[PDB]
């Protein structure tokens, strides 16, 4: 149960807009569940946690590290509910983004270890 829920990586990024794709900046936190939710402001007690912009699943996502239009981008391909979609983030290094796509490929991993099991 707890462990489920634990925080892998939280922190800052940007976050390009669907149709308008101006970069905004987002509050991501992933959990070991596969919830990678984002926020407009870093929230500042359990009421603002429970209440996220951006709500994404990353069982058997794909990531995708691109370098355009800006280098250090990622994109994740993932399924939300029924529909696949992409979402395009981007951080300030190569090292940074790699944190950030290692850590939810891992927790992809353990969901799929998860249902082998
Ligand atoms: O603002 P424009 O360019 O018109 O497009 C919006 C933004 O990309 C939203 O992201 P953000 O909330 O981070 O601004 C996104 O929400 P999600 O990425 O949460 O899905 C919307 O998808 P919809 O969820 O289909 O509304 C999408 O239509």
């Amino acid at each position: 149960s707890m462990s489920d829920v634990a925080i892998v990586k939280e922190g800052w990024l940007h976050k390009r807009g669907e149709y308008i794709k101006t970069w905004r900046p987002r509050y991501f936190l992933l959990k070991n569940d596969g919830t990678f939710i984002g926020y407009k402001e870093r929230p500042q007690d359990v009421d603002q946690r429970e209440a996220p912009l951006n709500n994404f699943s990353v069982a058997q996502c794909q990531l995708m590290k691109t370098e355009r239009p800006r280098p250090n981008t990622f994109i994740i391909r993932c399924l939300q509910w029924t529909t696949v979609i992409e979402r395009t983030f981007h951080v300030e290094t190569p090292e940074e983004r790699e944190e950030w796509t290692t850590a939810i490929q891992t927790v992809a991993d353990g969901l799929k270890k998860q249902e082998e099991e």
